């Protein structure tokens, strides 16, 4: 679950690619995906640019073959040369093809060697079927090496196309052992082992996730024994780090070294580069800085993001004295290429600036929010609602007003997303404080 | 081991009205109570005798002389089952009992009560706002104060003997909430997918004693749901109550959890749960919910019942599908509508019972709302009366949530109210003392 490689496409790229590869005439088509890479605990290919080969530019197109010109390999190499990007050829299901110049044709093998000669990097060849599922093979030194373990698109719904898929195996439904089998192959990152984060982490561990990253610098103490799952008085009296405490708890619960404690703030190279390995991010730190870092990790490394927060404002009523003003929670799902936490004003530059220049809490509210947060991931991997998951991109609930509201992704304005799929380009996350010094 | 005097909301409303008619003069009443003598003494208000003003010789702002034939009538009511008799007077509380021939002071009257019925008796005072304080008398002589007088209505009221006058009621989610919980006992029926989450919250909210009732064990198949369970617990088939009680001991650094390794349908479980100040029912069986129902009414304990369901169906095209994903939270106050009234169970369903996946996210969603409900009723923080939220139904598949007011629920006659441990226990001969 930790070292399997991945090819990640954005929903918007995948939709364009699927339309191009399946126009409706049942004939093969061709396209080229240019990808950045993350190479930490695993190889992750990050789809960045898409070149569609126009049908009229192809010498021929049939139900099981296509011939397209080699100038398109040159166009892909032009895009990839500077940053040694990975180049993935993609064809409609059957996948037979050749690349022709004026003088010579190149087989699939010859074309992959040609790609390597133009750009020293891992390249690949991928196939898509009409439904959109994708399989991919990687070429090292221009030669066939290994299949991609997982091709994934995290859109409104989240799709996992595994290399070991069974032919007559239907997708599992939510809350079943087939859900567990999926999660067992995935890595989850919990940013903040907090009131909400310890609960998200607990659910993630017991749901069967295969690797669980825990990122937090804080420690157990008497004041948070009312909230932090698995914490003990002995932990508090020694100020045991939260990540070490919870990592030990997970190893006892699951009986295996699946927890990865990161004793640091998310605003660190250690944390960012660990988190980049994850297949899903849960942000549970109640600071504007933390949510922005989580936001930028999600976009840069194409990781779906679930951000959760709760608030209990209070005020002094002239008659009764102090009063609970409201009891609220918020869940935000962010897909790569969809609206960001910034777009949603979960943070702003001014709020982060004022935060870095310079309130009751309760387990019941934390659990109410954390349960909804992990349920949102389940619903998007294994749809079970009567409405499209897109309708529930944002969730706002109030236990005092006893109301719950949902915001559709389509209602949210999107700014230009410059960091999408840039991976670990320095300065990391565009922040000099995280850059290689 | 802190004693308690528990009144139903209906009896307290009636008592408050009688003691404060609006003329500012004292009034007198007599509460006849059954008892539960377990870890703590619990006085269960059963009958209330209101002394008519017109039959009182004198009623003033700080004194009342009322006839003693009512003391004799209360003794008659209490004689058969040696019920406890609590005299109640309006705030100031000065009084005398007069016959046709003699007057008796408060001390003499308390001694007369003990001569008429060999049992614990008491004398109580209510202020206009409804708060109550009480003193118990043993062998007709002053003994100890009542640590807690409580009424679990739509709002739950705790009137502590150690109350400070300038001190204000705490608000939800504060240390003053913890201070209240530290004095209370909570019983969790079922350390289940929901029950382990309820118990976890109850422990970390600071409850003083936590009773855990369950006969089931940790297994590999429930390591995906039972909080604090470990692979070692599954290997050793560890009783859920023992597992969680040990967890609580380490979490709190204090042995505050009592493991009852048995089914709720047992004398051991019923008699243990009767000590609790609040019942959380988290067993998904009709029998368990009926037993919890009858404990709540018999021993005047507020009850929170929680259940979740994930129906599935086979769609012709897609195959197996999730039909719905639902949760239910029911708050039951003593003398309010019961789980039976709400059709949470029926006699037919229990008979057939003793003749659908699950997931931690749904369990946690329901268990969190369940415990939040108790907090809201002890420390109101909502923008509408708590009565509006007597029942909660939510669907995560339809993405809807609905709330049912107590006033929408028709009630049957409630005959077990405050009967305590009258045999056969809970009216079930299978739970009687052979
Ligand atoms: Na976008
Ligand atoms: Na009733």
């Amino acid at each position: 679950a930790s070292s399997g490689n991945r090819l990640i496409l954005t929903q918007e790229l995948h939709t364009m690619l699927q339309k191009h590869l399946f126009p409706g005439d049942g004939k093969e088509a061709a396209a080229i995906l240019i990808c950045n890479r993350y190479e930490g605990g695993r190889l992750k290919l990050l789809a960045k640019e898409l070149i569609l080969v126009p049908y009229e530019e192809c010498k021929s197109r049939t139900s099981d073959f296509i011939a397209w010109p080699g100038n398109y390999l040159e166009k892909a190499i032009d895009v990839a040369e500077e940053k040694s990007m990975s180049i993935i050829l993609i064809h409609s299901h059957p996948g037979g093809f050749l690349v022709f110049s004026d003088t010579a044709d190149s087989s699939d093998m010859q074309t992959m060697q040609s790609l390597f000669q133009g750009v020293d990097a891992i390249h690949g060849s991928a196939i898509m079927i009409h439904s959109g599922e994708m399989r991919a093979r990687l070429y090292r030194e221009g030669k066939f090496a290994e299949n991609v373990e997982l091709v994934t698109v995290a859109g409104d719904d989240i799709h996992y196309w595994w290399d070991d898929k069974t032919e007559q195996q239907l997708k599992p439904i939510a809350f079943t052992s087939g859900m567990t089998d999926t999660f067992q192959k995935l890595t989850a990152a919990i940013i903040g082992v907090s009131g909400t984060g310890s609960i998200v982490a607990e659910q993630v561990a017991r749901l069967g996730f295969g690797e669980i990253l825990l990122i937090d610098h804080d420690h157990i103490e008497k004041k948070n024994l009312n909230r932090i799952l698995n914490s003990t008085l002995k932990d508090a009296l020694s100020h045991r780090p939260k990540v070490d405490m919870f990592a030990e708890a997970i190893r006892c619960i699951r009986g295996e070294d699946i927890s990865r404690p990161i004793n640091n703030t998310i605003f660190s190279r250690e944390a960012v580069l660990a988190a980049a390995n994850a297949d899903v991010l849960f942000c549970c730190v109640d600071t504007y800085l933390a949510r922005m870092i989580a936001d930028r990790i999600a976009s840069s490394f194409l990781i779906p993001l679930l951000d959760v927060g709760v608030k209990i404002p209070t005020h002094v009523d002239p008659d009764d004295g102090r009063k609970i003003t409201d009891v609220t929670g918020r869940i935000d799902y962010v897909k790569p290429g969809g609206s960001t936490l910034s777009d949603r004003l979960v943070y702003t530059p001014e709020l982060i600036y004022r935060e870095n220049l310079n309130a009751p809490s309760v387990i019941t509210l934390n659990m109410r929010a954390a349960s909804a947060c992990v349920s949102e991931f389940i619903a998007r991997c294994f749809p079970f609602r009567e409405y499209p998951n897109k309708r529930f991109t944002r969730t706002f609930f109030s236990l005092a007003g006893v109301e719950e509201d949902y915001i559709d992704e389509s209602s949210i304005t999107q700014a230009l997303n410059t960091r999408l799929a840039v991976g670990g380009e320095e300065p990391l996350l565009g922040l000099p404080e995280l850059g290689d010094k």
